[PDB]
């Protein structure tokens, strides 16, 4: 892979992190509609980094 | 808002600022795909970001 591509890669897997993080937090605050929404942002995310990782 | 509603939102908008972050990233690689599905993760983002605001 080249840096750029390494760069992309490591971002999509921090934001793919980052909204499992969150998830956690808004199941703290019993925030039911956006733990549903952040659920489904993480699953969409995991989706991208696949994406990535199989193209670079 | 509480202390532990401030980080969520500050995360949500994070998040939100990180997909359009690669999503330039992802143009500049001509990755096509991977930018299709990253412009939709980032309109995701907006639409969790919008809801923390309107519920805190």
């Amino acid at each position: 892979m080249t840096k750029q591509e390494k760069t992309a890669l490591n971002m999509a897997r921090f934001i793919r992190s980052q909204t499992l993080t969150l998830l956690e937090k808004l199941n703290e605050l019993d925030a039911d509609e956006q733990a549903d929404i952040c659920e489904s942002l993480h699953d969409h995310a995991d989706e991208l980094y696949r994406s990535c990782l199989a193209r670079f």
